[PDB]
């Protein structure tokens, strides 16, 4: 068995190897990469996502989210308070302000220490989940707006034609902005490209050990657990690496820098934070190996997690028994 300790693997494809996306994913899995839940892909040195970022300031963040924390430093929830619209130029200036900017630090480890010590005492503003793309249309390799669609994968593997579309999302971050512990909708893959700015630190639990994280989360967030049988789908809960180590949960960490891709694999729980002003683009995707994870994915039926038009069809075809109750949650 390849990668039996479930370590995060890092790949350096040549420009020749960067032509066929599907084939490269299948290669990485042949080497055991999926066992970690997360992989890093460093693009060939010849590749570029676009020529410059010089003209992005006029993108609108229609609903910036203020991430307000509750709890203790290593075990907290966050709620998202909606703020007034602002441009990316306005948001970058805010991220660089004395109130919001990255503190002085020695290296990524000292910054990680400061994040876990102090996150709860601040409410950074996250421009998350913005439909759009920063890839130039002329970028032909690993262009997250040109991937094969999940609906087309389901049709190729299973023969069934379904409605829905699959488009990317932009994330504009600042110091302390946080992504809570989650897997993807329908336990899909994700791919995330850091277009510019400061780094993003990731934490991940190997898919084979995902239920260990769930059992810990039910113990740490006991009222949320009684409210919903899949409450990590609400994407609100944080648990620090120190608390994970104290409870014996297997995990890994890695820091992604500008110009790098990350792939998350089916049922790979992940969480993390931004080091400063940055912009990432991400999209979900599928392979043949995903289908079985999709059939088994948990679902939020309490009604909090409230998810896309395209997820309807996935539930309806892969989980027809749940269909019914899940759509009661989504209406
Ligand atoms: O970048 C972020 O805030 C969150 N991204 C993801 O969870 C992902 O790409 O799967
Ligand atoms: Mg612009
Ligand atoms: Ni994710
Ligand atoms: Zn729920």
């Amino acid at each position: 068995a390849q990668n039996p300790n479930c370590n995060i693997m890092i790949f350096h494809p040549t420009k020749e190897e960067f032509n066929d996306f599907d084939k490269y994913i299948a290669y990485m899995e042949s080497q055991g990469a999926h066992r970690a839940g997360l992989a890093k892909i460093i693009p060939p040195k010849e590749w570029k996502a676009r020529e410059t970022y010089d003209n992005i300031s006029e993108i609108l963040i229609a609903t910036p989210l203020q991430q307000v924390a509750s709890g203790r430093a290593g075990v907290f929830t966050q709620y998202h308070k909606k703020k007034k619209a602002m441009t990316v130029g306005e948001y970058r200036h805010l991220a660089n302000s004395k109130k919001y900017q990255t503190p002085p630090h020695q290296n990524f480890e000292d910054l990680e220490r400061k994040y876990w010590k102090n996150r709860i005492y601040n409410s950074p503003i996250y421009g998350a989940d913005i439909s759009g793309s920063l890839f130039d249309e002329n970028t032909k390799q690993w262009n997250l707006g040109h991937l094969g669609t999940i609906q087309d994968l389901l049709e190729k593997e299973c023969g069934v034609v379904i409605e829905g579309v699959n488009t990317p999302y932009l994330y504009f971050g600042m110091w302390k902005t946080t992504f809570a512990w989650h897997t993807e909708d329908m336990d899909l893959y994700s791919i995330n490209y850091l277009h510019l700015g400061e780094p993003k630190t990731w934490y991940v639990v190997p898919p084979e050990h995902g239920q260990r994280l769930e059992r810990l989360a039910r113990e740490l967030f006991p009222g949320s657990s009684r409210g919903c049988g899949a409450f990590l789908r609400h994407k609100v809960a944080l648990i620090s690496p120190t608390v994970l180590k104290e409870n014996g949960i297997p995990f890994n960490r890695i820091t992604q820098e500008a110009g790098e891709f990350m792939v998350t694999f089916p049922y790979g729980y992940h969480a993390g934070f931004n080091h400063g002003f940055n912009c990432a683009e991400a999209i979900n995707f599928a392979t043949p190996r995903w289908i079985d994870y999709g059939k088994m994915a948990s679902q939020c039926s309490c009604g909090e997690a409230r998810v896309t038009f395209s997820m309807d069809a996935f539930v309806r075809i892969l989980q027809p028994e749940r269909y019914d109750l899940w759509k009661r949650g989504q209406d």
